[PDB]
């Protein structure tokens, strides 16, 4: 009903999606959702019994046969056919997950969103988890320097990321950013991203990527390869590509005009949407 254009996006400091906010939300057992780090699903030693085993100081044993809402994240691991036995539990009303990798209506994707700043005793997390710096940049005048921003660690998924660097590095309509994860390097990254219409947001070790959401919060269009993990985000202004070949200035100019003209479900970018989505169970 209240959909809007990407350029009309406004953010408050608590809007930003992080996995910590959903984990934190689920800590209040009143809301009837159990949060399990995906590793404890993949390497379960019982078919239907799992535990966070002291992750986030949570040592509760979870009986999935008596769990109405399951939420998994804080892991590059996906939910796939290997978890079909858990999905088929008649008692489970919904499975909210990062990296959905099975076309099952019970399994609901949620955005990876931004790095968890509170990740105990981690400098990198403290830096690139700063949502205040995202909010800060998002309120400055958006002045476009170029068409597409490129700043990716190729090593993390080279079959896609190597093609992007090899094909597009030398284009006049591409701006390269050097990887720097200092507090100044992170600010520079966000300011660079903000000053482009698009950024390359290829998948990494995990299918979902922080860069995808960082781009959208800065009202920049992320370019992402089509994947079942992304199939529930088609109502966000993401440019979904079949492959990484034959991206041209004329192609992106046209896609910019089409995407910026449409209305999008931008409330999906705000954590309150996913609180309410869980609260519906
Ligand atoms: O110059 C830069 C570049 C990057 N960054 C930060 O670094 C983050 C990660 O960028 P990288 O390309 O190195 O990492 P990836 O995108 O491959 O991995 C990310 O998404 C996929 C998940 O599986 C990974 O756990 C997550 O780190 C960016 O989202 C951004 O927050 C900077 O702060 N400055
Ligand atoms: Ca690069
Ligand atoms: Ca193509
Ligand atoms: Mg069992
Ligand atoms: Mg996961
Ligand atoms: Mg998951
Ligand atoms: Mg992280
Ligand atoms: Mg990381
Ligand atoms: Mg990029
Ligand atoms: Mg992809
Ligand atoms: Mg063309």
């Amino acid at each position: 009903l209240g959909s809007m254009k990407l350029a009309e996006l406004t953010l408050e400091s608590d809007d930003f999606i992080t996995s910590d906010k959903l984990f934190n939300f689920c800590k209040s057992t009143i809301f009837g959702a159990k949060y399990v780090k995906t590793d404890f699903i993949k390497f379960r030693q019982y078919q239907y019994i799992v535990s966070n085993c002291g992750w986030r100081d949570d040592t509760d044993v979870v009986f999935l046969e008596n769990t109405p809402v399951l939420v998994t994240g804080h892991s590059d691991y996906d939910i796939s056919e290997r978890e079909i036995d858990i999905i088929r539990l008649p008692n489970i009303r919904a499975w909210f997950c990062q990296n959905r990798n099975i076309p099952h209506p019970k399994v609901i994707s949620f955005p990876l969103g931004i790095t968890n700043k509170d990740e105990p005793n981690s400098e990198i997390h403290r830096i690139i988890g700063n949502t205040d710096r995202i909010l800060e940049v998002s309120k400055t005048p958006k002045e476009i320097k170029n068409l597409v921003y490129m700043n990716i660690t190729v090593k993390n998924f080279p079959e896609e990321r190597q093609r992007i660097v090899d094909l597009y590095s030398d284009k006049s309509w591409v701006t390269i950013g050097k990887g720097e994860v200092s507090e100044e390097g992170h600010r520079k990254f966000l300011e660079d991203m903000y000053a482009h219409k698009f950024c390359f947001a290829p998948r990494g070790n995990g299918i979902d990527t922080h860069r995808l959401w960082e781009s959208l919060y800065l009202r920049t269009i992320p370019i992402v390869k089509k994947h079942i993990a992304m199939e529930q985000f088609t109502d966000l202004p993401i440019l979904f590509v079949n492959d990484w070949e034959n991206i041209t200035e004329e192609y992106l100019n046209e896609q910019y005009d089409i995407i910026m003209a449409k209305d999008w479900n931008l409330d999906k970018l705000k954590i309150d949407y996913w609180y309410q989505k869980i609260l519906e169970y």
